[PDB]
């Protein structure tokens, strides 16, 4: 990571799990698979959770970079 | 499968087959994808809304405005 | 019958046809499509808002504003 | 009365004479339009606030922001 | 107030008392003193209201349009 | 023709900034850009009118900003 | 700093802890490691408070710059 791209610690965390944090407490769990600069992304095998719990289990998930509060690699 | 660059690829992948949309506010979306640009717009048909994660209707065709999505799942 | 690529030729193939728009805060109008942009901005004659299957408003021509929308189905 | 691509040319339409603006938050203004931007940034004349039928508010002249605005109509 | 250019009832307020309505439903009052295209404004000797009483006086004051539902003159 | 205007009057003295959701911060504005990003130094931010934070120096997101106040 | 670079602020704290406040009250605790113009940025030994404590450890986070009220360098 550049001091001036942040994007580039996506770019790092290709094909490796991730923690999406997305507004209103809701959260992702997955393998990051692709993402542009707006920072929507793909993740496959996705988990769902609230309160620490799989609410939803999906192979392969869309999320729009504008509902995202963080990632965590 | 889908290239790291484009994420809305994913989308293409699926056209003309079923697909989840879920909304802002519990809100969702089931049904065919038919169509979409790089705002998120998009075209379902023969689609079922739900609310609270119950069916409220069905539509023949809807066209959801992108900016009100959350996420998509094939 | 839509392009896969413009989603919103679904308003274009609806032009002179009844619809139902969803807003944000849940608020819904019917009435016939007459006018519309890329923003989703519409003009719609004979509208009627509804709120439980009941007409609350009838207004003859209304033009709304797109960035309120949730979703369109003609 | 509108091209069916330019759905904001029924804002000229109604310059000079009465509308209803319904606002956000369930907000109601009646006046004389007298100007708009693309924005729908636009100013009343003679402008009254309705709440459940009745003038709660006369206000005069006044301008409101067009990022507010659910629907225009005359 | 010309027809295309609503910022003009801004113009004519100039050094004119005014009442700014907020997102959110806080209310101010004052004299108007400076704007720009955006809808930000200054007035001088303002006051902010809820419910018609002044909850809080203020000498100056920079407002940001974004929270601007309308302003009247 | 510039409401801008009011915060460079006031750099290097002390404003009020009053945020959305009714936070509100007292400092020394040091910088401000076209966006009204502000740096404020002796930051306290207050609630109720009480202090309930102090920040050495603090930057804020102009789009929080309802408004500020010299 | 510049007068008309407040963002000169998070240049001059490239690699100390800073505070990160974020909308509906969540803040963060960690080490800058990049920001670009919009205020993403990239913490590292990231740490989740809430009233003072700590109640997440996220070892590296990017965290959307339009979130974010307030950055404490």
């Amino acid at each position: 990571v550049n001091v001036q791209r942040p994007l580039d610690a996506l770019g790092n965390s290709l094909n490796s799990p991730v923690i999406i944090k997305l507004k209103g407490d809701r959260e992702f769990r997955g393998v990051l698979k692709s993402f542009d600069l707006h920072m929507n992304l793909v993740l496959n095998d996705a988990e769902e959770l609230e309160d620490g719990e799989v609410t939803r289990r999906l192979g392969t998930v869309l999320i729009r970079g504008d509902n995202i509060v963080y990632i965590s690699p």
